[PDB]
């Protein structure tokens, strides 16, 4: 497996190993719990090298990355970022991601670690009229989150600038732990945070220089099991569970990160999509401990009206929960039935989204 800058840490942690997408991740170290009420309640530092960053440099950058996402980067000024989803011929989702518009002549893509090469090769596949030069710099390029409602005031001692002034979904280059990073006010989790991309030579100073802090405020770090329990509360999507290229973005709930009013790829493709809208990614509550999978039939009186996209416990809801991709008929409070391996059904409540929101700004 591919194994980030940070593996030997996890190692020496004594953390449990899981295959992700390809990398070699640490799946926990104490436990899912634990982990889960870190980034809940103070901080939990999670190792996302895995993800994959694109730099997209010349006069046209802009009009490039425009081109290629559905949300309106256009507009946004220098050191501001932007989550968006990337779209085919069809409307159908290629990956969900987040770009910083550096400068005019520069801007930086942050993408899914499974979607690396698909991704890229579409990018590239895209630039001919566009005077930009795209490289993938992924394979240098180290990220750390750091997450919770103590985020911020545990971390500002070793960053050399100001984090108060970063907004939500702003960054800059600053200095943490005597090294260059570029620090964004972005997260996967609910609550405040941050997250470190640096260069991975100096990904095991930085991780070190952390993880003394939090030890000091009883923080920790965080592994992929809490990572998806602190997404899936938060109601966060994660591409190849919730969506994929079978899904265009009104159905999955992004028609916010849509802008109709301009030309990018997909664009008359979705056009078409939005007047028939029939599917939608509900929230459910599970009665019980058992946990949904994808795949899982959902119904409502015994007639089939979805499936399920992903599923987990949450400790902070003390529930099973779930996402679910189902008929547009669907509603907020209606009775479900999500049907187990050997058919055997399970309550289920829709209810709104999301489960819950912590500290995360803006
Ligand atoms: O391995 C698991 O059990 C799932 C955790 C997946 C981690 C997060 S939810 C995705 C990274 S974008």
């Amino acid at each position: 497996m591919k194994r980030t800058p940070l593996f030997e840490k996890h190692v020496e942690l004594g953390a449990k190993m899981v295959d992700f997408a390809g990398w070699e991740m640490p799946l926990y170290y104490t436990s899912i719990f634990e982990e889960v009420m870190a980034v809940r309640k103070s901080v939990g530092m999670f190792d996302v090298s895995h993800m994959g960053e694109f730099l997209v440099k010349g006069p046209e950058a802009v009009s490039f990355i425009d081109f290629l996402i559905t949300n309106d980067f256009s507009s946004l000024p220098d050191g501001k970022a932007i989550y968006s989803v990337m779209c085919n011929e069809n409307g159908g989702i290629i990956d969900d991601l987040v770009v910083y518009k550096v400068s005019p002549d520069e801007a930086l893509m942050v993408v899914n670690a499974a979607n690396i090469e698909k991704d890229f090769n579409w990018i590239k596949s895209h630039s001919k009229n566009f005077d930009v030069e795209v490289s993938n710099i992924s394979d240098t390029t180290a990220l750390i989150a750091f997450q919770g409602p103590k985020a911020q005031e545990t971390l500002q001692e070793l960053v050399e600038d100001g984090l108060e002034e970063i907004a939500y979904y702003s960054f800059r280059k600053s200095i943490v732990a005597g090294v260059e990073t570029l620090v964004s006010r972005t997260g996967y989790t609910g609550e405040d945070g941050f997250e470190l991309m640096l260069e991975a030579k100096n990904a095991p100073k930085v991780w070190d220089a952390l993880m003394n802090l939090l030890r000091k405020i009883d923080g920790r770090p965080a592994g992929l099991g809490a990572r998806d329990v602190c997404r899936l509360e938060a109601t966060y999507l994660l591409y190849g569970q919730d969506m994929d290229e079978n899904t265009n973005p009104f159905e999955v709930g992004l028609s916010w990160v849509v802008k109709l009013n301009k030309d990018f790829v997909g664009k008359e493709a979705l056009l078409k999509a939005k007047e028939k809208v029939e599917r939608k990614l509900v929230a459910l509550e599970l009665s019980g401990k058992r946990i949904a999978r994808k795949g899982y039939e959902v119904l409502k009186n015994g007639e089939r009206v979805g499936e399920i996209t992903s599923g987990n416990f949450s400790p902070t809801l003390g529930k099973s929960i779930a996402l679910a991709l189902v008929s547009k008929s669907v509603k907020i409070g209606d009775q479900l039935g999500v049907v187990f391996p050997g058919g055997k059904l399970v309550e289920a409540l829709v209810v709104k989204k999301p489960f819950y929101r912590g500290s995360v700004r803006r």
